[PDB]
């Protein structure tokens, strides 16, 4: 509920189905640590990566795997994969929803972030 | 040179070359006066598209014909075009650069205006 | 239901609301003839511009007033209005999503088209 | 020369001057090692970065520093950085444009590859 990933495809115009997604969570001595992982489905969304309860204050990274998601459609990207790094309820618990659109050799994300 | 366009290719990851490029100015009478056109280079810019004593204040529209681009490399777009509708402001010395990235279902368009 | 205008704020990270937006639908005589009209809501969304029977086969522009968006909160903003033009229902009847992400000097516009 | 660096502000309509870039390479154990680092010109642009004997394949990481940029400017970010990851492939002559586009809580990359 409090991080929902959406991820389109900008050739097909269309939903990017079946996007591997890692989320990573900086710990105390400073590495990342493995946080949530899913994959998005056929509206290209992620829902139920976490809960409220686990998603305490934190800088997080959000790796989309962009690379997986064009060899799989017989296509050769740039990119290894399109990384998301921010700081989370930093004043107080939000909803974020991390939406990225994808081209073979060129991603944008943007983040909407709600008060609930 | 106070009017530049620059036209990339989100799928190839190279500048979007020999894209037809049409300006034009708003009348008086609200129509659209062709004002200015050419084809991008092979470094996806089209330059000398107007001069500093012709290009007054107004309304312009930049039409880059993005459908002819896609069917000359195979590939199935969603739009007609990218139309890019700005006034230009002479508060000072400037240069607008119109930037385009271009996808088969999406595009994005940036003005870097510069003294 | 077949068209829908969703319309996002890349300064605030939030949905973009109260956003005017105006369809035309070209006529034979080639002119822009008005279709529909509405603003987006809350959820910076805009439902109920058409209808399956009104939306039929042509070339549709989707005018989405950015200008007047920047404005109403005290910002001066390059473009006019950020202007989708695009051919609808050609293989039969679509349900076309226009998403535009605005910053003051940029927009993107992406389609998600489904088949119902 | 082979790999550049590009970053425009979507907010102003301009270059974005002044911002960080690290470049890292990844080493056999799978961590990040510096590779090149500057900031970028008064035209948004970032050149000088490596050499054509020293950019072998190999996979590389651009960090540009987002959040500082737009704090030195007053304005309230939502990244703490952009990334930017891929694969450098020798697969005949190549130069690498990584071009980024900001916005408060947004960005687009771009990878122009050119000969
Ligand atoms: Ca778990
Ligand atoms: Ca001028
Ligand atoms: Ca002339
Ligand atoms: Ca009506
Ligand atoms: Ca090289
Ligand atoms: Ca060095």
């Amino acid at each position: 509920a409090p991080l929902v990933v959406k991820v389109l495809d900008a050739v097909r115009g269309s939903p990017a189905i079946n996007v591997a997604v890692h989320v990573f969570r900086k710990a105390a001595d400073d590495t990342w640590e493995p946080f949530a992982s899913g994959k998005t489905s056929e509206s290209g969304e992620l829902h139920g990566l976490t809960t409220e309860e686990e998603f305490v204050e934190g800088i997080y990274k959000v790796e989309i795997d962009t690379k997986s998601y064009w060899k799989a459609l017989g296509i050769s990207p740039f990119h290894e994969h399109a990384e998301v790094v921010f700081t989370a309820n930093d004043s107080g618990p939000r909803r974020y929803t991390i939406a990225a659109l994808l081209s073979p050799y060129s991603y944008s994300t943007t983040a909407v972030v709600t008060n609930p």
